[PDB]
């Protein structure tokens, strides 16, 4: 049999989260969502099984000062994983290092704030000092910044590197919660943010989208998946199926 593959993960709403049950779940079962029923439509088409495991340390992944990376990126780096199946952006400084099937999602950076504010762009946030502003520690928003040439995102980076501390939250869970509970607003992946302001109706996107890009299953540099993982993407994205799963872990249709 084919050996089974490990899949790293991240937990995050709606992509991969607990499913709730009354009774033990155990192993794969224990998980749902978009991304579970992406496994299972690519394991299919492959003709694979695999063992889904939450990344040790909680994190997408970003390289430090030393170009050591984390979180899922780490993993597929150091070949103990064989697939991520997760919102894991496909951006240039990752592709160098790991190999991305082409996109399953499209999204863009926006950011996530409460309603009320005269704040109607990343311009205004940046120039404004009212409002704390950030993004999910070593994940691709945030490398965004931190590689950006344009000077308003450049001020911005400065001013999130300066409150690191406090300004690059955990996750996006930890994120919401500090917009909800604080001054503060979260720069966000925009598939996030309309999943979350369709079921919180005291959050809003402010501004629109300040880059375009995709979600895509990350594999070790030279895995003999990524092309098989690609073509079924593709499959996938000509039968509507993926268009199909969007609907499903997104709808509806929550607030004015
Ligand atoms: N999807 C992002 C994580 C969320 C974010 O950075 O806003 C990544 O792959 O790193």
């Amino acid at each position: 049999a084919n050996r089974t593959l490990i899949v790293t993960t991240i937990l995050e709403e709606p992509y991969v989260m607990y499913r709730k049950s009354d009774k033990p779940l155990y192993g794969n079962d224990r998980f749902e969502g978009y991304c579970l029923d992406l496994l299972k439509e690519l394991s299919n088409i492959l003709g694979f099984i695999y063992d889904v495991k939450l990344v040790p340390d909680g994190k997408y992944g970003a390289q430090n000062d030393k170009g050591e990376w984390n979180g899922m990126v780490k993993e597929l780096i150091d070949h103990r994983a064989d697939l991520a199946v997760a919102p894991l952006t496909i951006t240039y400084v990752r592709e160098k290092v790991i190999d991305f099937s082409k996109p399953f999602m499209t999204l863009g950076i926006s950011i996530l704030y409460r309603k009320g504010t005269p704040i109607d762009s990343a311009d205004d946030l940046a120039k404004q000092t009212k409002i704390e502003y950030g993004a999910v520690r070593d994940g691709s928003t945030m490398t965004f910044f931190k590689k950006s040439k344009i000077s308003t995102y450049e001020k911005m980076w400065a001013f999130m590197s300066s409150r690191q501390q406090t300004a690059l939250v955990r996750n996006s869970d930890e994120g919401i919660q500090r917009v909800l509970t604080t001054d503060y607003a979260l720069l966000m992946e925009s598939t996030s943010i309309e999943y979350v302001t369709q079921r919180n109706c005291n959050l809003t996107q402010i501004g629109g989208l300040i880059d375009s890009k995709g979600y895509g299953v990350g594999t070790p540099i030279g895995s003999p998946y990524r092309d098989k993982i690609t073509i079924a993407i593709l499959q996938l994205q000509e039968e509507g199926k993926l268009h199909m799963m969007k609907e499903k872990w997104w709808r509806g249709n929550g607030c004015p």
